[PDB]
């Protein structure tokens, strides 16, 4: 592993809302595939089913439109229509709170699951701990 192991309390029973401290937003895969937050709770696109795959390793999915939250090669999240390898994230408590979210198949550059304080979701290259981008809060629907 290229990642400590500490893992967040919550399960994956209900589907949640994951909403980042730094702008206050609410991580959103819209219909179209375009990724990004929103700070609107009455939108369709934020509630997320999240599963395990293995312990730690989750899949992020839009119940309304079944896509896959996904990250690609050049590090720009997507919505996927099919659960790939690029959609494995590794779950991890962050500052004994939060969850983060990293890239399973780009684990090793650290590549993160990140909102900007104006809504926009961040590259991989450009994510890294101890932002405030990556860390989430997940919330009931």
């Amino acid at each position: 592993h290229h990642h400590h192991f500490n893992l967040p309390p919550g399960n994956y029973k209900k589907p949640k809302l994951l909403y980042c401290s730094n702008g206050g937003h609410f991580l959103r895969i819209l219909p179209d595939g375009t990724v990004d937050g929103t700070r609107d709770r009455s939108d369709q696109h934020i509630q997320l089913q999240l599963s395990a795959e293995s312990v730690g390793e989750v899949y992020i999915k839009s119940t309304e439109t079944g896509q896959y939250l996904a990250m690609d090669t050049d590090g720009l999240l997507y919505g996927s229509q099919t659960p790939n390898e690029e959609a494995l994230f590794l779950e991890r408590l962050e500052e004994n709170h939060y969850n983060t979210y990293i890239s399973k198949k780009h684990a090793e550059k650290n590549w993160f699951v990140g909102l900007k304080k104006n809504g926009s979701c961040k590259r991989g290259p450009r994510t890294h701990y101890g932002q405030k981008a990556i860390l989430f809060l997940p919330l009931p629907v």
